[PDB]
């Protein structure tokens, strides 16, 4: 997260770190057994780390649980990043409490101008490179579809939205990938892609979670 703030320990209780020897992506806990992340975060051997603040120090609220199964969206295209969403099932159910909690799925899509909270352990410099140990946060609005498409001609599908600041300086970044965009208590976005980070006229692009709720629910129901 570039241009954000220190969230505070366990103030984003649905935020997970995906670990394969090291943090490599964020994710969001959506029930005791399932995490939503980006398909471009797929790899084998994932340990889901819940309850984290400093990802380099055991502070007392962590739950480390290996993934049993990952399911990349059937239609994910890694060249365009269309349908950049994946589900991860935990080998055992997380213990839910105020510091480890699921985030609700949307019942409705969010509109341009909606304020959201974006969070993660990604780079805090554009590029520029500095990786934080504690969780970082950014409040940012959803941008209009037309400004999103104008920023990234030919690249924005119906499964993506832009959020952030066209002036630059405030964005998600590498290592935030897969993490949440939460708006009014609902998971509306997944950190997906962008041109660099925090660059003028290149806002963050996010997977549009409301399009996927039916797939998420039916996948959980049968797995
Ligand atoms: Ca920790």
């Amino acid at each position: 997260i570039v241009g954000g703030y220190t969230c505070g320990a366990n103030t984003v209780p649905y935020q997970v770190s995906l670990n394969s020897g090291y943090h490599f992506c964020g994710g969001s806990l959506i029930n005791s057994q399932w995490v939503v992340s980006a398909a471009h975060c797929y790899k084998s051997g994932i340990q889901v780390r819940l309850g984290e603040d400093n990802i380099n120090v055991v502070e007392g609220n962590e739950q480390f649980i290996s993934a049993s199964k990952s399911i990349v969206h059937p239609s994910y295209n890694s060249n365009t990043l269309n349908n950049d969403i994946m589900l991860i099932k935990l080998k055992s159910a997380a213990s839910l409490n105020s510091r480890v909690a699921s985030i609700s799925l949307p019942t409705s899509c969010a509109s341009a101008g909606t304020q959201c909270l974006i969070s993660g352990w990604g780079n805090t410099k554009s590029s520029g490179t500095s990786y934080p140990d504690v969780l970082k946060c950014l409040k940012a609005p959803i941008l209009s579809d037309s400004s999103c498409k104008s920023a990234y001609p030919g690249q924005i599908t119906s499964n993506m939205f832009c959020a952030g600041y066209l002036e630059g300086g405030k964005d998600s970044c590498q290592g935030d990938s897969g993490g949440p965009v939460v708006c009014s208590g609902k998971l509306q976005g997944i950190v997906s892609w962008g041109s660099g980070c925090a660059q003028k006229n290149k806002p963050g692009v996010y997977t549009k979670v409301c399009n996927y709720v039916s797939w998420i629910k039916q996948t959980i129901a049968s797995n």
